[PDB]
């Protein structure tokens, strides 16, 4: 509330999917997947649940449209690194969807790498 | 269901800023701020409220990260053309974040076409 609510809902979602996982001091939850996806997780303002992960080779450029995942997965850059990131508010996000949009996100990453 | 929530959201926020709006047949919403700007609104699943304004030039790359605004605004490209949009869910969406987020939106879409 709203850390705490986000805070419980990571713990529940990293039960549900048996994943070893980091905190650091701010929050920020980490987890790896297939040996080289690191998936970041934070709640930004108590409010916002952002996931960002660094996409890795060099990446062709996205028309950032929106319309393709709910909610949107958003190619960016940042130090010259090519990163993906999409966002939803903790208002009323529950821990299926929380586990669907992780998954939706993770597969989107696996197909962009190619 | 959402689409009730979306109407009665949108006539509400007509009201509140006293502008000329327009509806379409898929219940899109555009409006003209200051008679230069226009800005859509739709909702789409009914579950997400989606703003999408032209920028009307070829304006400089953005590297699109999140963290400006809550929730980002996306500089996307479509058709060659400049876009930008912002995204959340309906769900705890009330008239007065509603209302803070579109003038967020305007007033980066006066900033950003200079």
């Amino acid at each position: 509330m709203g850390q705490t609510t986000f805070t419980e809902l990571m713990q529940q979602l990293f039960l549900k999917l048996g994943l070893n996982h980091q905190v650091n001091e701010n929050d920020v939850y980490t987890f790896e997947v297939d040996g080289h996806i690191q998936v970041l997780i934070a709640c930004y303002h108590q409010q916002w649940v952002q996931l960002f992960s660094e996409l890795g080779a060099d990446l062709p450029t996205n028309d950032n449209l929106f319309g393709e995942h709910w909610p949107a997965h958003v190619q960016g850059r940042l130090d010259g690194k090519s990163i993906l990131w999409s966002q939803q508010s903790l208002v009323g996000l529950d821990i299926d969807e929380m586990q669907a949009w992780l998954e939706r996100f993770i597969d989107d990453i696996e197909q962009r790498k190619e």
